[PDB]
């Protein structure tokens, strides 16, 4: 059925291993280096003057497919706020995702603030705190400070009667090698599964598509499977 939250608020939660790291930066690609065993990605997303998502994801290869399986828990939302009230525009502005190394966890942390456009012309901030920790015991690449530059387009499939989101995304690393890296030289099929609960409103999302890390490109279609 219809999602209890706006599709744009789920974009960041629904595979940064598909970021394009330019050659001079390839030694800073933590995401690919953790593959195939993958990493756990955790976030707290604080919607200012509203509630928060807390997410925990396992991102890894199953066979030939890059899988992202997420549990999302949302609390302290306003039933009439921009999120539960569906007052957000259907688009997604560019972000710079600022990444830092977390040596103690042998992983990374990331911070950025998403600006969601509200339909009355105001803005809804979604402040992201992120931490990624490798699942495997093998050597990973711990990066110098840098960031990921994103561009995203949201659309619809005219032949789809289910609540859904067609997403196109490009991400390049900027602001400044592993076996895992070689798993991404071609086009890679992706599966995304999210189980969500926001203020007790339960929902599920499944996404299918593919990633081309050579150009930093994501093409996915997401469907509410509630």
């Amino acid at each position: 059925g219809k999602l209890p939250v706006p599709w744009p608020t789920l974009v960041t939660t629904l595979v940064q291993c598909f970021s394009r790291y330019p050659d001079h930066m390839k030694r800073h690609d933590f995401f690919k280096s953790a593959m195939p065993e993958g990493y756990v990605q955790e976030r707290t997303i604080s919607f200012k003057d509203d509630g928060k998502y807390k997410t925990r994801a396992v991102v890894k290869f199953e066979g030939d497919t890059l899988v992202n399986r997420i549990e999302l828990k949302g609390t302290d939302f306003k039933e009439d706020g921009n999120i539960l009230g569906h007052k957000l525009e259907y688009n997604f502005n560019s972000d710079n995702v600022y990444i830092t190394a977390d040596k103690q966890k042998n992983g990374i942390k990331a911070n950025f603030t998403v600006r969601h456009n509200v339909e009355d012309g105001s803005v809804q901030l979604a402040d992201h705190y992120q931490q990624n920790t490798p699942i495997g015991d093998g050597p990973v690449l711990l990066p110098d400070n840098h960031y990921l530059s994103t561009q995203t387009v949201l659309s619809k499939d005219p032949n789809e009667k289910r609540d859904h989101m067609v997403l196109l995304e490009f991400v390049t690393a900027a602001g400044i090698a592993s076996q895992g890296e070689e798993l991404f030289t071609g086009v890679v099929p992706i599966l995304v599964e999210l189980d969500g609960d926001v203020n007790g409103h339960k929902f599920s999302v499944r996404g299918e598509g593919e990633g081309d890390a050579t150009i930093g490109k994501l093409t996915l279609k997401f469907i509410s499977t509630t």
